[PDB]
């Protein structure tokens, strides 16, 4: 129903864990529909955006014990546009995060790691899906089920994110 529309968005997607060292940038991403990541992940995501039906980013603040939501990647990274002043972690320069992706939030509700305890990611040595570095790719079925575990977000029109797929 709502689950059917979501299943359509997730069909044949590639799934990536996104980690943030702070809460602030995830809130900023929720506010403005943008994300930046470090250089290896930026190339990985640009390549996936071009080749995959959908690219899904599942956000988790480092040490928060939760995921904070997930979103569909809606562009490759754009440089030299209107800049985003991210909250940089100690030792991270603004240039390390260069390149801004547009993203379309699907769910901005939290999912505690306890609710994902039955899911392991075979593409990360079969570790619980809550374990992974920034950018860790999640196997299709594991990633699909992780997204379907999140509560419905009644402020996100899932008809609208689908329309945006053109």
């Amino acid at each position: 129903g709502g689950t059917s529309k979501l299943k359509y968005v997730l069909q044949d997607a590639r799934f990536f864990l996104i980690k943030s060292n702070n809460h602030e940038n995830v809130s900023l991403a929720k506010a403005k529909g943008v994300w930046s990541t470090l250089p290896v992940n930026e190339k990985k995501l640009n390549l996936a955006f071009r080749s995959a039906r959908s690219v899904i980013l599942i956000f988790s603040v480092r040490e928060s014990g939760k995921f904070q939501g997930f979103a569909r990647l809606s562009s490759e990274s754009h440089h030299g546009g209107s800049p985003i002043h991210w909250v940089l972690p100690a030792g991270m320069s603004a240039k390390m995060l260069g390149g801004v992706f547009k993203i379309d939030w699907i769910c901005r509700r939290e999912l505690p790691f306890t609710k994902s305890a039955h899911l392991t990611n075979p593409w990360n040595e079969h570790k619980p899906v809550k374990i992974g570095r920034d950018g860790q790719e999640i196997e299709l079925e594991c990633g699909t089920q992780l997204c379907l575990l999140f509560p419905p977000d009644e402020s996100i029109d899932l008809y609208q994110v689908i329309h945006k797929m053109r």
